[PDB]
């Protein structure tokens, strides 16, 4: 259930992704590019889904994952802004469980992403009480799919 | 070419979006559902393409709309965000015009937003000098459609 996941945003986990966000959403093109390099360097198996961008392993050479890139930081802030409502963030959430819905992603592989998230906060040194506050800003969009 | 358009913004243009959006993009909610609603009871023959919304005449409490309309306001964030880096604005718009040649909407059909946008802009006191820089930034999207 995409609100009671939604409902297990309490206030510290709230105010540790305000935190984090702070420093890791100040470089969009840097860190979404660094997040979408770790997943394929991490999950190998996952690069076939996005045939679309072409060659991944380009990395911030390639205009399409750049692009890609930037926009996935921008559904981050997006949530970020929500956390104050709960109807609105559900909303949002249920928009972008669409987009992966129908590229035929499911809760466990959507979840593959936690691995880079804990490695690119752990580069900026946001440890593990950050990547787990993080965890479950994306199972309220696992709980969606 | 979409490089070509972007790369024309001058300093001038770039302040008269930069001004606006302080204030449009402050409330994105109420300005994205307000921007959608115009659009929807201007040109009516554009309903159709938005099925997967459901009753677009439900407003603000259609969750479908609201998501959608929020999202939208973080596309146009993401463009005003990428003013100063043309190769950043050209691999944005790219992406976004994707999403709507999936859609099959033209060039011109896309430029039936510029209507919905002086209306708000004008809601908020921004006369036609801010309507047509916003029709400059919109001509970036159709030099990709
Ligand atoms: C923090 C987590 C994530 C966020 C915020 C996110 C965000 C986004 C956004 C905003 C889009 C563009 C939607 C569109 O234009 O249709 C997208 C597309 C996509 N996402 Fe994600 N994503 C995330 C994680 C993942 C993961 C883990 C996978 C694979 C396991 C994935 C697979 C895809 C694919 C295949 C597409 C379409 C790419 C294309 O062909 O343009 N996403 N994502
Ligand atoms: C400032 C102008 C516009 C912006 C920034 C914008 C942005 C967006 C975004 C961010 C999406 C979500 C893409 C996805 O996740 O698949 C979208 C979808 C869509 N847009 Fe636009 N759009 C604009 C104007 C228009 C106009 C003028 C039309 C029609 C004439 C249009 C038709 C569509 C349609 C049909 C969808 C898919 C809706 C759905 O079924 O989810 N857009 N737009």
């Amino acid at each position: 259930s995409v609100y009671d996941a939604a409902a297990q945003l309490t206030a510290d986990v709230k105010k540790d992704l305000r935190d984090s966000w702070k420093v890791i959403g100040s470089d969009k093109k840097g860190n979404g590019v660094a997040l979408m390099t770790t997943l394929f360097a991490d999950n190998q198996e996952t690069i076939g889904y996005f045939k679309r961008l072409g060659n991944v392993s380009q990395g911030m050479a390639n205009d399409k994952l750049r692009g890609h890139s930037i926009t996935l930081m921008y559904a981050l802030q997006n949530f970020i802004d929500q956390l104050d409502n709960p109807d609105d963030l559900v909303c949002v959430v249920e928009k972008f469980a669409v987009n992966h819905i129908t590229r035929k992603i499911s809760a466990a592989e959507f979840g593959k992403i936690n691995g880079p998230i804990k490695k690119v906060l752990a580069s900026k040194n946001f440890g593990d009480k950050y990547a787990n506050a993080w965890a479950k800003l994306v199972a309220v969009v696992q709980a969606a799919l």
